[PDB]
């Protein structure tokens, strides 16, 4: 009897601590794009500021060197042709010459982002990842003079995802799998993968739109054996305020 | 025995369960200094290209600004005495000064360094505990260093990461000293000290610091005259970047062992 009574004790204590093992996942991918916002900002002030088209080169260049998950960077400026450039990662870093995203930013002067998207590398590689794109101000910080765009890698996520690891998954717009142990998920929805258990992928959209967290079990259609999931949400782009600032998932499964 | 086995089997679970409340706590802090490192990697490569001065304040001081446990930073320039320039957080703001800104042995070394704790004089009249990271400045040719950039950290701005709504937390650094904890009047003085009533415990937890591991452990707190659990999980200061001034910092977090 009392066999009975701790199994669902303990059952109740593995999924707090899966709970609390996501949780910390969580922080450390919140904490990454973090550390890249940060030095954003930075460049978001600077790169308008009076200085040589070769300087403001130099911080783009140091921006992305020093932002592992970042893998471009653009600006755009209105009135000067020759500040229309990007830089794209190769072996260092690459500049290459020459937008609704950016059009709209410019005009709300507010932080947009894309939906993601696969864009080819200079080694002819596809790097799945979003567009950022920031207004840049005049020194008054009224006139707009132009956008930053930031190409985050989602793919750069997995240092925290995939690396010696496969239960965990990154999960964005919509249910989109961004990134999973499994590369044939990338950018198809939980939805379509997971038809085959209809109340937890709709369990799990719901916390996706409310945030939240929860706990459920479901049976794996690839595994076959049943499956403890654990689901949290976070903003991805943080504290800000513009309607393209939306949730991002990480779950995390374990076999029953 | 039933009672007793499952009473040691929940004891175990215990200290590893607050080993990993602590180990969060410690990437939490990490990732709280990993926002500067990176921002002043840029800042560091940035302030000796070929600006005007007035740009290299804008950048200090978004630099400031960007990254609240930052109480100063300064520049200086060994052929340009107009850049040798602090900020300094005055209250809720920045104040610019031109004062005389271990910065010899930096821009000797080429690598990052690292004071050791002191309290800094603030604007306002205030103290604040923090260390300077010192980063050299080089040239375009990334071989000569014409001056160095320092940013003072504030320890005591991670009260919000150790001491805000809780107080079993301490951050300590070289050879056992307390940098931050709930009691103020530890701050700044050797666990050995403090904690001399629980030799061997201090002898483990110095020991830990030393090696760079974790543990756990048991004492009698001096203050609280109740036992305590205690666990302790050390980090590098300065995180990934090689540096002769790199040590150990470390977080404890103690429970009273008759609450758990």
């Amino acid at each position: 009897s009392l066999n009975s009574r701790v199994k669902e004790i303990l059952k109740e204590n593995t999924l707090r601590s899966m709970q609390d093992s996501l949780h910390f996942k969580v922080k450390e991918v919140q904490g990454v794009l973090e550390n890249t916002y940060t030095s954003m900002g930075i460049v978001k002030e600077m790169l308008p500021k009076d200085t040589k088209r070769e300087i403001k080169i130099h911080l783009l260049k140091n921006f992305i060197l020093a932002n592992s998950h970042v893998a471009g960077v653009s600006m755009f400026f209105k009135n000067r042709e020759d500040l229309r450039l990007t830089l794209l990662r190769d072996n260092d870093t690459i500049k290459l010459m020459e937008n609704p995203l950016a059009q709209k930013a410019m005009k709300n002067k507010e932080i947009s982002k894309s939906l993601p998207y696969y864009r080819k590398m200079p080694n002819g590689a596809e790097v799945y990842g979003v567009d950022i794109l920031l207004p840049l101000l005049n020194e008054n910080a009224q006139e707009v003079v132009g956008a930053l765009m930031v190409f985050i890698s989602i793919d750069s996520f997995s240092n925290e995802i995939t690396k010696n690891r496969s239960d965990l998954f990154l999960i964005g717009v919509k249910g989109k799998v961004l990134l999973s142990a499994n590369k044939s998920l990338q950018d198809k929805p939980i939805a379509e993968i997971y038809k085959s258990v209809p109340k937890a992928t709709n369990e799990v959209l719901t916390i996706l739109e409310n945030g939240s967290k929860a706990t459920l079990e479901y049976l794996d259609p690839f595994s076959h054996k049943e499956n403890f999931l654990a689901v949290e949400t976070f903003k991805m782009l943080g504290k800000a305020e513009s309607k393209d600032n939306l949730n991002w998932m990480i779950a995390l499964i374990i076999e029953k």
